[PDB]
């Protein structure tokens, strides 16, 4: 069913954000794991899987609308070297991605692609869940100090 | 069955205390939860449900005695901004509520309303349990310091 | 994540509505229970719990958006003295709340808060559910008479 | 297997009767449901399903006999606006449809289409069950009065 | 609850669309079954049931909003005589229904009927899934040829 | 119970039809099995068992009516040498037997042997079932070609 | 534990190969799924998961050896527009990655990194299995024709 060409462009843009976040959150998780921070490995691994499922939804919707999914261009990752920098970089990526989502949701409504809009609002709700987690962990680092925070990451939850 | 006018006034006063405590302990719980202090969310949530059950008991006892439960007037909440301030706020509210309970329990005995007295003594025993938990947490904050105390709240118990 | 000031204001207004409805539907339920109308007690009790769940959603959303939930201001309850008057007061309260909800849904869309909007639409569906039950019970009273209606409330459904 | 042209015409006429009944029964059931008359919704919904199954049998038998099922021409519904008017309209529709069935059964026998005759007789047995229930409900309304009758419909049976 | 007049007209127009598709997809299913194409009978039967469930949702919504569901005016079926023509005809019907849905969803938003809007978006998501299936089957016919395609329909999946 | 002489004659005529079909179906089944067309073996074998059960019913009815079942005279089998010729021969046989069944059914009715008539109508329904399957398979051969059709018979269903 | 710089460079080059393969096989799978070729979607999806597991192993090995996994540079995908072209593209990518693997396995032996060598031989056995499946499917297309091949992909195996 042929979709609106700009909707497809947005979906490819948002797919590009997911591709970045898949890789950044997967590398972060295994860096946490190598450091023995098991609680952080588990959550970041999960977040990477969530982004993978978001990418799947975009790819399928692009194909249904008769566009070409763009998995070739990968935007810039910002890996970071310590726990706090890694989480802050993940939050920055989510905040930028949420901005792109809100723009695309309003456009899809304007051209009456209400199914694409509904799918994106569901994805946005997941992203705001990630933002909440990231902000909350960052606040805990500053409330209990980095050393107490790291001790709390050794065991799985 | 027509109850004593002053007993009903006490029951409406005690109900008004429970109404304040429902709202205050529920908001504190969700604040702790937003900060990632799952252990404190769990306890405060269950204290809120306790006050909800006490409120029910007062409402039904007032209606049985042919009075009008007053759920319109809501006393002053003291929310607070940090963990220790919130816990001290809840403790002050329980201690004030306990004095009101002691006064009503003695008066109910004076007019031979022994069923209301027995109901209130059960509620007072519950409140002294909250007091115990609150005082003990405030002491733990002093003995181990706030940073260690907050680390101990990240996971559920 | 910082929210829109007016959206937070709307969420606090909608929360204020839920607080009125919690108290009014809970008291109505126990009045029905004291009169031995178990069927009406059960439904009104479950409507009250449902409003409690809506309040919880507003509180957690306001907090994530970094606002202050207002559980201190409590609007006017209209309790009523007979069955039909109580149901009509509950209906009027739901209708006012649905008006406020429609206004906040339109506005959350205007500022691209699509998650708050999606949350509120789910709540509006619950309220329309309550409206339908209330209207239908009021029609049954006119169609079968109050006496037959009351007789049908004695047993649980 | 090529059937008799007139038998196919009769099956299409009866299929038309069923299509009217499917819609009228279904709308009546949801009107009963909206009014809180749960007992009547349950029965009328299941009568609708019965007519649906009858329509399927007509459709498959016309196709087997190499005719064209006519689902395009919908006859006249008579909805009605109160309970008794709705039940009497269903009864009239059934009585008309049983008259048509008797004609078709006799014709199918005279052209030796004994399988189509046997199918129609089983369908007529179902319609006669529907006539029985409808006549009985209408008598009950007269014997106990509309108000008592409506009270009896509130709960599912 | 008194709904908006033009929303009710939209809901009745969309209900009409579903009524057409109920009949067309059921007749096509039994045609396929009579030809021994069991796989096509199974899908088209469950598309019919899907449209029946949508029509139920429109009827209940209209009644809640105090409108009159219109099950009397049946639009034009286009049945067709071979497999490709029947699938193309189902696809044409779905695309016309989706156009009507987009228009209605826009309007319901403008009058703040967000529950009706949310209902329609869910139905639209179902229709776009049907469009996907139909387009894919029609492509398979071209890619593998009609004879190979028909052979693959003989067994249930 | 002494039955009508001409009914017994018809029952023996119908029994004779079944004896031919039993042998013809069974041989065709095992020819299909020998060719590796397992799907056709399964169906034809079960058509054979079905005619055996019809034969058994004729034999018991005749004996009850105090006639002599005739298993001695075996009408003409037409075996055929390729799949399509075999299916056409079965279809011709069934169509001839349905003709006799209609004749017998009309006569049993005229002599008031309603139990024999009812028995025959149940058997006629079974035969029209076989006719339907045979016609459909012959149509599938035409629509997909013999080569594709034979490939679809290799595996059991 | 400090790894050999050139081993880490090989591990990062092989990880790059898997990253291309993850994206190409996931997109190919969803294209097959959108075309209704469920058997091809299922295999290609599971090939993508295989390459994801391979990437996880390279990432963890590199981190252990104290190097930096490179998830930022994405090599060239070659998507293609029809089944045979897509399968041939996957086969070419696998054969390139198998050459790189042979080169890295030989070098890890030379520097005595036997654990990395062992890891890579396991990955090589997996890739050789993929090569086998791809070559086999491409041969089946030639032997039976594309139309017959496509028909065989419609149902899941
Ligand atoms: C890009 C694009 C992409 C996409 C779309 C995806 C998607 C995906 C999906 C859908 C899944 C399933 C999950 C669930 O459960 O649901 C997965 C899994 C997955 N994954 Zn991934 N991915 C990807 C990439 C990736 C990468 C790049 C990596 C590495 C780095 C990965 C690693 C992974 C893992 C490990 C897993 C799991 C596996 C198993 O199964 O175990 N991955 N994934
Ligand atoms: C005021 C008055 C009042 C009263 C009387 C009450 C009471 C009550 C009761 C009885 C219950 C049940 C539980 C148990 O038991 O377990 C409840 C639940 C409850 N609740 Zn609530 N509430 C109230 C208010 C409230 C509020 C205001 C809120 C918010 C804020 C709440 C929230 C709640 C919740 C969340 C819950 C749970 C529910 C469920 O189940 O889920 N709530 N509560
Ligand atoms: C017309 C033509 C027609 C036909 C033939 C039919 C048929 C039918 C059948 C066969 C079935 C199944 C049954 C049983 O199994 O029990 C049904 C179901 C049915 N259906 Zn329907 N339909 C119809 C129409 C219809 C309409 C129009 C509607 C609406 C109004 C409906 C609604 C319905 C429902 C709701 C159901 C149930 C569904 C389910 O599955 O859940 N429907 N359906
Ligand atoms: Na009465
Ligand atoms: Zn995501
Ligand atoms: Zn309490
Ligand atoms: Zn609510
Ligand atoms: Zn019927
Ligand atoms: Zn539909
Ligand atoms: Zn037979
Ligand atoms: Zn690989």
């Amino acid at each position: 069913m042929k979709g609106d060409t700009k909707v497809i462009n947005y979906l490819n843009k948002l797919l590009g954000n997911e591709l970045v976040a898949i890789n950044q959150y997967f590398l972060h998780a295994r860096m946490f794991k190598n450091w023995g921070l098991k609680r952080l490995n588990d959550v970041e691994y999960h977040e990477s899987i969530d982004e993978m499922k978001h990418a799947d939804r975009y790819i399928e919707r692009i194909l249904f609308l008769e566009g070409l999914p763009n998995l070739q261009d990968l935007g810039k990752l910002n890996i970071g070297e310590d726990v706090e920098e890694m989480l802050r970089s993940d939050l920055a990526l989510e905040l930028d991605g949420a901005k792109n989502l809100r723009e695309a949701i309003g456009y899809a409504d304007s051209v009456h692609d209400y199914v694409s809009r509904d799918m994106m609002i569901e994805i946005l709700r997941d992203e705001e869940g990630h933002i909440d987690w990231l902000e909350t962990e960052l606040d805990l680092i500053q409330k209990m100090g980095l050393q107490n925070y790291l001790q709390a990451q050794i065991r799985e939850e």
